[PDB]
């Protein structure tokens, strides 16, 4: 039990009711409605979108930021509601892309303004590392799945050049995984599989047994795995700045009548 | 005044207090700043640990209780205007932060904390998962300390540290830290003469006849190629592992 008087909510340049601030709400009461819905989620504010399916058991509410959102799923995660005990969690969000071979000077606001081409875009991210320095790496999250589609489409059929550097941003789906719920001990299955990898406890192989073996040989394929990978690194990287070269000192050829 | 809301739950279920995930750095400290006064700006976001300002440097960091009290805490107190400075407020770097790879099926993030608590004292251990609750088969595991992270780091690359029955060692490797709520604003970006040298032309598609069509098909021919060598450097692994496996089990009697 705590209160606080929330000032600053919304983090720069975020827009409002995005599918960031998309609450999945399950394991409702066959009986749910609208107003229910809203009075469970109206001390954190505005509302957006309340979307409860016919039959199912779930629905789907807008908050106006993410911090919104985080402070909602945190609070009625697990909460009871008529004999149910409910899950919230973050929606899956539809339209969100990964960029990849991201140019020099790509900044956030580039990055939107490039994808805003194809429909509007909730936000897009220049990932950098823990310097500050870009990965290479971004982010683009469109509002609805129509725009992303076009992004995609367009972005393989044809080169989309960000920059005055001529080679072309790969767009793919964004790999969703969660790293915070992750995998509880009650959401696993335990079957025959199960029960038979639980037979042994978290252990290192000890010498002398079946297992060392084992895990010796693992221990040296998976030291096998590492030097094939590199040296597919290392190839791809060779080849890459060849031709990054060539691109480099034949832009460098471009402003030489324009200026 | 804003948004008033009573808080009855900001632990997540199983969250450990006061770990690095709820520690928070505090950048552009005036020079005339206190430990008092320090604790009187985070004092709305609840109970406060560890509270430390550099000697003279003008940085700090807090403790607070949980992740969703310094999450908080950060989105109100970074870039606020505090004696002519405009405070940087970002959640501390995590020291002890682990990257595990090949783990075996069966293992819940639970299993995943129990197994780490041998080189140290665990404050979160994850088993990443995809959007249908499929494990990826990479976890993370981060420690109270530095020296519990690097004892696990030295620890399963010298030995084979097994979580299951299946005789198979998980990969233990530095977390990369990689920010993806930032990122790269474009006031962090120098507006130099190279700058405008890069924006001279806008994002488009190249169009076929110019010089940046031919660089740009032959970058995507050069992609498709990466593609082919990293498709067979991955058939191959797989058909290596699979076979290792029947060996095993050739070997194996019950
Ligand atoms: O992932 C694998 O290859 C095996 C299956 C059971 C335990 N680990
Ligand atoms: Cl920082
Ligand atoms: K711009
Ligand atoms: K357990």
């Amino acid at each position: 039990g705590l209160t606080i008087d929330l000032k600053n909510f919304r983090k720069p340049g975020e827009k409002t009711f995005t599918q960031r601030s998309r609450l999945f709400v399950g394991n409702l009461p066959p009986d749910i409605t609208e107003e229910e819905m809203r009075k469970l989620f109206e001390k954190y504010g505005k509302a957006g979108e309340v979307f409860i399916h016919k039959d199912k058991g779930f629905g789907f509410i807008r908050l106006e930021t993410r911090t919104l959102a985080e402070i909602a799923k945190v609070e009625l995660d697990n909460m009871p509601l008529r004999g149910k005990q409910l899950r919230v969690r973050f929606a899956c969000h539809s339209a969100s892309l990964t960029v990849r071979n991201l140019p020099q000077y790509v900044s956030n606001e580039l990055l939107e303004e490039a994808f805003s081409v194809f429909g509007q875009v909730e936000r897009a991210v220049v990932i950098v590392d823990d310097r500050g320095r870009p990965s290479g790496k971004g982010i683009v999250e469109f509002s609805g799945k129509p725009a992303a589609r076009k992004a995609l489409d367009r972005c393989s059929e044809g080169s989309f050049l960000l920059t005055t550097f001529p080679r072309p941003v790969t767009v793919e789906p964004m790999d969703q995984l969660d790293d915070e719920e992750g995998l509880p001990e009650k959401l696993v299955i335990k079957n025959q599989q199960f029960h038979k990898e639980r037979e042994q406890p978290p252990r290192f192989a000890q010498p002398g047994s079946f297992e060392y073996e084992y895990a010796m040989r693992w221990k040296a394929l998976i030291e096998m795995e590492k030097q094939q990978q590199d040296q597919v690194d290392r190839n791809i990287k060779e080849a890459r700045e060849k031709l990054e070269m060539e691109m480099e000192a034949a832009r460098h050829e471009h402003q030489v009548m324009l200026m």
